[PDB]
């Protein structure tokens, strides 16, 4: 029993992190095959940022420019090429520990976990999710830049972020390891605001229901509610609106508890009308909204890699 | 920028895990040097737990009973012995990815990351803290048994922790690697309560330095205290006493945000007496107690391993 923040094992992704320099600036590389991924901002100056030209930049680029190291270990830069935000550079050696991968551009409301790292050396793992407004609330410093975020299956690493940026307001924005970045926001500096950070509903049904797993039961009440009754209470607090497809999603875990979704949403609507009133579920004042019914099903069942 | 509870890279512990089976029990050692180590109960049924005599149950196992598979691959057991509340397999081959290590035991207040694992194969990782009363509030399935916690320093693994008993209040108890429990517990399926669980004070000051370095900072007032005023309020509120020693950690932060360590703790104390009010400080609704000051330190400052 107990319930925490877990991310996946980052043993398969730290295999893959490099330092790649162009000129002054230094960030991560993630090592794929005989493929480096790292932002296209590399090659840009602290100047650059304020109005780049990734194109006339990067003319004035070439192979040797990007130093990759992989631990004390040089790589030889055999071909670079720009996909969207990212650089994709070519070198000579194969990544002997790659996984097996794939790319994959999440939902929003989707989880995932952040090895943070400088120089190309991992620093800590975290989980995070993928906000409604498509920013995330990562922990970043200055060289945290080409870190990754992944969820693993068994033994195949599914890449869905890279870090690019923070806006003044000190939320994340990234891209997909196509290098397109996830909501609206570029790789300049220049005013880009984030819209409502809005709460990811099922994501907080999904969690009540790991805290009625786990013995946190004192929010059940003797109420249901329907969809557009609850919805209508969703809205009012900025929550996302919860979906048959979301009911649907969250079938299992009502099976396990034999609590009706829609009751479930009936505690969640008296919970946002009433608040807390000083209690807590699962160690939280808030209604926590980064575990999907996917990740609660998984912590509670035991599955490994 | 941005602040989360961030857990060791657990790429050098996943590579010492592995899975022992005495009869019909499995659960995880952690495979250092030529040595496995995995709780002693190993050897108990579920009755046996009720009231086990181990060195009378340990007469009855040969090292061939002792069942160690590292992956796919099968271990040959040349010796055992039982040193406190672990058993020491000795197996023929040293883990060739065998860490530099240590074994620590840890104050409470300490936090370590926990590496949890079922069948010897790593599930996922999360942070927490050796609480007051010598519990820690971990994720811990049946199977878990045998996951260990840990620190890292640059390339050192600090073992601190071995996962061995859930009390039924569902909070966790283990052992340090020399299979010495914390605290008062005892791997028996007996009455175990915990004592208070009382907050981290130190830790709380450091995570409240943490909010006002990521620009939280609306807690921050007017007002100081003294260590024997402010611990009036700790002892209201089941805080651990303030110490000198605690202000002295907590120097490096005073210095790096320029607010006196009694003026921070002036601040804890409102927070205290006047609760939150329905604002966050790093979204959480309740004062987090689960950095200690090198934490907030480390990941300020992005060390990595």
């Amino acid at each position: 029993s107990g319930f925490r923040k877990m991310a996946f094992p980052s043993g398969k992704v730290e295999g893959c992190m490099v330092q790649v320099t162009c000129g002054t600036t230094t960030l991560n590389g993630l090592w794929l095959d005989d493929v480096v991924y790292c932002p296209r901002h590399v090659i840009c100056t602290s100047e650059d940022m304020l109005n780049p030209n990734y194109e006339d930049l990067l003319i004035r680029k070439s192979n040797h420019n990007f130093l990759v190291q992989a631990g004390n270990v040089q790589l030889r830069v055999i071909g670079h090429s720009m996909q969207n935000c990212v650089l994709k550079l070519k070198v000579d050696t194969a990544n002997p520990k790659t996984p097996k991968y794939k790319f994959v551009r999440i939902q929003p409301g989707q989880t995932f976990s952040v090895l943070a790292c400088y120089n190309g050396s991992p620093s800590g793992v975290y989980q995070c999710a993928m906000r409604p407004n498509f920013t995330i609330k990562g922990s970043f410093l200055n060289g945290s830049c080409g870190s990754v975020g992944f969820n693993i299956d068994y033994d195949c690493v599914s890449f869905c972020y890279m870090h690019h940026m923070e806006l003044p307001t000190g939320v994340h924005a990234g891209t997909d390891l196509e290098g397109n970045f996830y909501g609206p926001f570029v790789d300049r500096q220049t005013a880009q605001a984030a819209g409502t950070d809005t709460t990811i509903t099922v994501n907080v049904l999904a969690w009540l229901y790991a805290a009625v797993i786990n013995g946190d039961r004192w929010f059940l009440n003797r109420f249901t509610t329907t969809l557009n009754d609850f919805n209508l209470v969703a809205m009012k607090y900025n929550y996302e609106p919860l979906t048959q497809d979301h009911v649907d999603i969250l079938g299992p875990l009502s099976a396990q508890t034999g609590i009706a979704v829609l009751d479930m949403c009936a505690s969640l609507k008296e919970l946002l009308q009433n608040g807390m009133n000083g209690r807590t579920i699962l160690g939280s004042a808030l209604l926590e909204d980064e575990f999907t019914p996917f990740d609660v099903v998984r912590q509670c069942s035991g599955v490994t890699f």
